[PDB]
């Protein structure tokens, strides 16, 4: 009886399964790797480090790898809770990395919000708020430590590990640039908030310290690594109406095998506004109250998964002059595009098209190239702007094909490609395989 | 110091972890796949559309392969807050996959709520309920896309996408059967709600399109698939009892090398409640207030956690007469069997047993061939159904064997199991390798 | 058109991704594996079980291998809402693993607490706390039964599974000790409550049984297993003040090569308590109202993420007297550490320095050698506690060096090491490699 007489219910389909087995579950024989060591070292910061200001660093050569990097920021909060949406994360406006003086990958912080709210989830993204954001409703001057980790191609892997040592003859450098006014910090809306303190600010790099033998193949074969690069040529005008559906064609400027386009129609007045305001909980300043206003935010709850407040109502790529695919919703690239490819939940309001089975994975699993396509266009067709926004009633019992009149206010168009690219390191140098 | 120092310190105890390395982790070498392309194209629906009507499709040959298939509803609810529950995942009543006029595998609704009850969390399981349910507080009128996955053996890994172009002599269909009664959106309760809509529909299949040589092998070789099957015989009838605990022997009528069992206790009245009724908050129509009801739901919140509204005492399976295991209360198979097993976290009333070490994964991982057992049962016992719902004191307050005593509708006893089987692919033409 | 028109879209950069192919995506080969079936039997249980009894259990020979062990409690609880933290897990005060005589590894209750906030995470959490709490707002008198389950080697991975087939002549025991008073069950804060039950226990062991051959070949072979231990030498005296920031030298007493280090500071009057009482919501009993006492935590909601009430102000561990890693402050350890290594979240008051890659992962990942290092310490330094606890906007908005003036009964300071170690198995009899 028990487990010994299922042994004995042994059939002619237990072929395809334990006959000859090549496997066993219960002897995992773990794999010997290479002595290493981690160490965080801070970095010098140059240049004048406040609102609206440029500064840079220059990696020191401390150990013979990088891989991750974090940006210390401390902040305090000018308004109550709820007046902040990821401060510290506007706050690092773009980052630029480069080697040898050649841009090797540059940032943003609105796909720094992208790429969370398409990329993280569950507590690991809640974790990054927490890293990012007041999230324990703390009151005026409040002061916190924020940490920004940076998501180049060597900090998302230890595999893609940058090496110092097999870069003598090359600087590795990050450029900063600051936000000029951050929500809850130093402005509220339009309105400067007085005596703000400029910010604090720290770099810190994670160095790998190799074994002697290992030390020796870096600092003497030629590399060859499998980089990401990120390509943005800057916000697109989007034209959503509310009498009509307005139309548009976008002619996208991406080059390189490209894993996965993303984008989102943002109102560039407010950071991370994807959607249309509202009188709903949450979507609007005051929302259900008496002082409610659709032309304030929610600031501390800008997101939503409410698709009525998303403004694409249908979408398709076209790929010189021809269908790459039959139009589908805009729900379709916010729920199912993910579900297939990533599985989260993406806000309401980020689109993602994969050409990827796993877009989310360092190894490649499918691409385009945008290299070999003279014409690709995103053809777009916007939802009618007809919704009362201030009504309740309006905005939770309405149709498929219309949102809130707001949602004219969402005009900054940021479509975002990642795309691969070869990093050789060779004579103390390095440089990339591809430029378009 | 710092980093170089560790190295250093070096003993006899690191020969297990470093001696001799194997593998290193800052030099990953990715691997070179076979070209591809991905396209969702939209299929034919052949018959008319409208609640409790069957539609079938036939997937037209446009590609290579096919994976990923969903199902596109569009509805409008009749109800406001909370008076849905799931309704796409219900209105997709049954779905048959035939190759060639053989049925491969055949789904139902109350399956796909089971499977999400228990191999979908975190935020992909709340993507999903964005994908077929209400979840803004939606008022009477509104109107949304819905996308239902189908979750077939090719659906769920690119691994085992089917190949059309190697079956050019047999047709791939799916029959699809519409649910006639959804609450909230064509009823109410046993209402029907005047002028209600009928839905529309669309089924959208992803193909892959391969290169040429890829192309030329998968048209000419003989395939071999190791699939999944689910096996449901129709709803067993439970007899739970208000003033003793019954038992009952329910003789299981599976097959083929199975990973595990999965049950439920269901008020056939109201879809996906596997729990009992009661005046706590969520588990009935206005509770906590004067106009609280048991006899109806909280259709939004029909799920819980609450082990307590549970029916099920205790539960063992006999193999030919001999216990399999020793006999465990309700509760293990809810919580324990899918702690040690999935990883995530199961509502109260679905309970699994696993054959496999890792269920959820593609790859077997231990099988019970039920083809070579004369005799399986499955004994339970049911918990005393005496407790009054309508008292929060005594529901939130008591024993481990009593439930409230409206457990007596989940009257309909679904028993679900997972198997292998082989899918023969060969001269244009498929067929299972194993019947029973 | 469409999918067709993209694989014609190839260039020279795809050389790199898709040239001469290795792998394919659409075509996968299971692996075959040995046939096995498993199966849950009860131990039996010698000794009186009882509130601070000890108790122990010695593994039958059932089958081959064990993998999974569950502790199964019955409690009765003696509080409303919100009154009991965890205390089926607090019960289980430690858990000794013995193999012939020698212990192999030995846990405590308050490092179920630590791995649970360090390693748990997402609905996989949330399961584990319905196992061993009330979570459902159930009131006095409410029964339950809980499932414990143990994190040795043996119990996290099969690869790793214990065999007993291998161990004919060595003795595998289990000693439990059971805690004395446990909040919300038998006592309430100082007092006991009067009538309360003593809890009832059972413990269940996963049994594997093997096939013919591949028993032949456990019994015959001498085995070396790749394990991990905890290590524990004792709570540490934390002195936080409340006028100045002090500051520690705690020398480490740990050896072997160590994955990762995880402290908190807990005040051991109070289970789980890692932060500082304040009347805050969640923070402490009736927090907001006219009966708040930042003397009594809110035992429900014991834990939390705020920053703010969190102990220590920096740290730095040095070895030999030299710096391993420049001075970070206590939310590097608590949110940066975990995001870069774990990927989860982790409560205010828990920190964690890894050496791996992947410290969650079985597969060593990089290790620290303890053993060769004759002088490790870890240098503290504190927030001066001068926060009004009582005040919500002193505590909702203050500054980073600073925490509530309750943090200075955090006087426990728990330090955690989890290294690996060899279990060889030859001649019927198992023991460890290094003692040291
Ligand atoms: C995003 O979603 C989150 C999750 O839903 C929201 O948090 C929830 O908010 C609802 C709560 O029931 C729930 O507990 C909470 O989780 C979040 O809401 C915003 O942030 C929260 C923290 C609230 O802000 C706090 O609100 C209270 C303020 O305190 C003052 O309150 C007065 C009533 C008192 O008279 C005064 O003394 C202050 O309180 C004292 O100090 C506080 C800190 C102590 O807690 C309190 O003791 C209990 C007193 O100590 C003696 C805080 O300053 C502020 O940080 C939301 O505020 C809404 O909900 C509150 C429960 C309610 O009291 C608020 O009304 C006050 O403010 C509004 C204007 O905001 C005034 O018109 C009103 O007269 C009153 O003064 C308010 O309804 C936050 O939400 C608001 O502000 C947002 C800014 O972007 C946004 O505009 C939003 O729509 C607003 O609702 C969400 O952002
Ligand atoms: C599942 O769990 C969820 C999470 O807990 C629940 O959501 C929460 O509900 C409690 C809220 O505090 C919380 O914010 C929310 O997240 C969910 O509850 C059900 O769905 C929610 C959305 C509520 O439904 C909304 O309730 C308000 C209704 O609006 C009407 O309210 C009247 C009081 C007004 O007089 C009238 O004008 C309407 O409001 C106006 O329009 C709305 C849309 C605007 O928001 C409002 O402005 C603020 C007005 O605009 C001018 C909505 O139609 C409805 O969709 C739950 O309803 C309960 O909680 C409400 C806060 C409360 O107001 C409700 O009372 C009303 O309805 C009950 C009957 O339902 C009447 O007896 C009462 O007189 C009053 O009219 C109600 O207590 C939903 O829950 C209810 O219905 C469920 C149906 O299955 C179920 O029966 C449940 O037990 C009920 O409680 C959960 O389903
Ligand atoms: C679900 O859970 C909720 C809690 O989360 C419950 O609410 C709690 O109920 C207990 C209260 O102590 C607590 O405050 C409350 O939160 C809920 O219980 C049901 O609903 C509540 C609100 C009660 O209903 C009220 O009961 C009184 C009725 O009024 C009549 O009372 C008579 C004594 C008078 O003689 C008569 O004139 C009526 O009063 C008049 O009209 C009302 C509307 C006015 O408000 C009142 O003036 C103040 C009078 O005006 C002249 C109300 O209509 C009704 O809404 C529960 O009722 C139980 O508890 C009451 C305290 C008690 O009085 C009730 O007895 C009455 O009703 C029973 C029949 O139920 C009669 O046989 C009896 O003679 C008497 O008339 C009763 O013990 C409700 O619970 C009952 O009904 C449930 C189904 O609806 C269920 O069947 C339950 O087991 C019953 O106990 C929970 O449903
Ligand atoms: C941890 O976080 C959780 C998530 O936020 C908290 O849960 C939330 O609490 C706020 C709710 O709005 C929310 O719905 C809930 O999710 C949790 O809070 C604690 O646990 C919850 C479940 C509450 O406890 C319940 O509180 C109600 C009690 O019932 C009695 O209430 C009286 C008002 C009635 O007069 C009496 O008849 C009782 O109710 C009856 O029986 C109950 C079970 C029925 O539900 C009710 O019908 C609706 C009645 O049936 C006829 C329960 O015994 C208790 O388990 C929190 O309690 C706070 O919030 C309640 C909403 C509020 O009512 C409570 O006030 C009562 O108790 C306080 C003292 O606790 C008294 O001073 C007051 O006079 C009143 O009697 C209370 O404000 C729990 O929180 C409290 O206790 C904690 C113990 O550690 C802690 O001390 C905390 O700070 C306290 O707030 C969090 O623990
Ligand atoms: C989508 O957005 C649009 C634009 O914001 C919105 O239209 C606005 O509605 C308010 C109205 O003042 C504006 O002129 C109009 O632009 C639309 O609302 C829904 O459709 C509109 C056209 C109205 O419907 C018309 O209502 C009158 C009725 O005779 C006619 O048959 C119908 O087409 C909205 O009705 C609301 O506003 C009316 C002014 C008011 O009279 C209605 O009350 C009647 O009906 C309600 C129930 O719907 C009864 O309870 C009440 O006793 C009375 O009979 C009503 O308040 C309509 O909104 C309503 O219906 C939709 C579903 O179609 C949703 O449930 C809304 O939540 C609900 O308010 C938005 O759908
Ligand atoms: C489980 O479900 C059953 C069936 O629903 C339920 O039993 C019902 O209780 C209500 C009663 O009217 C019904 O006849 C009965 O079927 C049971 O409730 C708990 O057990 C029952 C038997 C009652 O206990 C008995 O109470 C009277 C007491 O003298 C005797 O020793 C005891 O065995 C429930 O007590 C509640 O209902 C009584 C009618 C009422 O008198 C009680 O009040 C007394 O006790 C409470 C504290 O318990 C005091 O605050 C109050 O001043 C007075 O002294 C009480 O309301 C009993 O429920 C109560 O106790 C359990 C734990 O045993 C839980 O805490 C409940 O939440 C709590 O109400 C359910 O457990
Ligand atoms: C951190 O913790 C410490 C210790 O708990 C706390 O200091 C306590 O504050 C209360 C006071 O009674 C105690 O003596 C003191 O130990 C500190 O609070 C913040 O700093 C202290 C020093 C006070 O600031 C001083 O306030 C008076 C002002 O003239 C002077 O310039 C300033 O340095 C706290 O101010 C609060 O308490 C005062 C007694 C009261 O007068 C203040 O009201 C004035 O200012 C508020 C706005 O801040 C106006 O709305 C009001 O009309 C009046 O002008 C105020 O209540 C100070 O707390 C306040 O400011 C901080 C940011 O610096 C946070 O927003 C607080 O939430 C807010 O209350 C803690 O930061
Ligand atoms: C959207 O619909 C709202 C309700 O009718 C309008 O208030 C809103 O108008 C805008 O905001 C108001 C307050 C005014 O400033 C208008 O000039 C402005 O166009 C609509 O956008
Ligand atoms: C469960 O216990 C409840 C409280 O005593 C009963 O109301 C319920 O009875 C059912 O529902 C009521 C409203 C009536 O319709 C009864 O005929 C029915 O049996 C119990 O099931
Ligand atoms: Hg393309
Ligand atoms: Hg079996
Ligand atoms: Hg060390």
């Amino acid at each position: 009886a028990g487990g010994l007489s299922q042994l004995v219910a042994y059939g002619a389909q237990d072929v395809y399964l334990t006959g000859n087995p090549q496997i066993t579950f219960f002897k995992t024989v773990y794999r010997r790797y290479t002595n290493f060591a981690i160490e965080s070292i801070q970095q010098t910061i140059n240049g004048s480090v406040g609102f609206g200001n440029k500064v840079s660093t220059q990696i020191s050569r401390n150990g013979d790898l990088i891989t991750d990097i974090v940006v210390e920021f401390v902040l305090t909060k000018g308004g109550n809770g709820g007046t902040t949406y990821y401060p510290a994360e506007e706050l690092l406006q773009d980052v630029e990395l480069e080697i040898g003086g050649q841009r090797i990958d540059k940032h943003y912080n609105d796909w720094f919000r992208t790429y969370d709210a398409l990329f993280r989830m569950n507590d690991d993204r809640y974790n990054y708020r927490r890293m990012t954001d007041w999230v324990n409703n703390e009151l005026v001057g409040a002061q916190k430590r924020f940490y920004v980790p940076l998501i180049f191609f060597f900090n998302q892997t230890p595999g893609l590990a940058l090496p110092l040592i097999a870069l003598q003859y090359h600087e590795v450098k990050l450029y900063f640039t600051l936000a000029s006014q951050v929500q809850g910090v130093n402005y509220n809306g339009s309105s400067a908030i007085a005596g703000a303190a400029q910010p604090t600010m720290s770099v810190w790099v994670d160095y790998i310290f190799l074994d002697t033998q290992e030390r020796t193949r870096f600092a003497q074969l030629p590399h060859e690594y499998l980089i990401e690069q990120l390509q943005f040529t800057g916000s697109e005008t989007a034209t959503p109406s509310a009498t009509t559906q307005a139309s548009q064609n976008i002619r996208l400027n991406f080059n390189h095998p490209t894993k996965y386009l993303a984008w989102n129609f943002n109102n560039p007045t407010n950071y991370g506004q994807y959607t249309a305001l509202a009188n709903i909980p949450g979507a609007c300043s005051g929302a259900g109250t008496a002082a409610a206003t659709v032309t304030t935010p929610d600031y501390g709850n800008t997101g939503t998964y409410n698709e009525q407040l998303a403004v694409l109502d249908s979408a398709k790529i076209q790929l010189n002059g021809q269908d790459r695919f039959a139009t589908r919703k805009g729900s379709y690239f916010n729920k199912v595009q993910p579900y297939q490819s990533i599985g989260g939940v993406t806000p309401a309001g980020v689109y993602l098209y994969s050409f990827a089975l796993k877009p989310a994975g360092r190894q490649p699993s499918g691409t385009c190239n945008f290299s070999r396509i003279d014409n690709a266009t995103l053809s777009l067709t916007y939802k009618t702007c007809s919704i009362d926004a201030t009504s309740p009633a309006a905005v939770l019992g309405n149709t498929e094909t219309v949102t809130a009149n707001t949602a004219t206010l969402l005009t900054a168009l940021n479509i975002y490609a990642k795309n691969y690219n070869v990093l050789r390191i060779m004579s103390g140098m390095g440089g990339l395989a591809y430029a378009n």
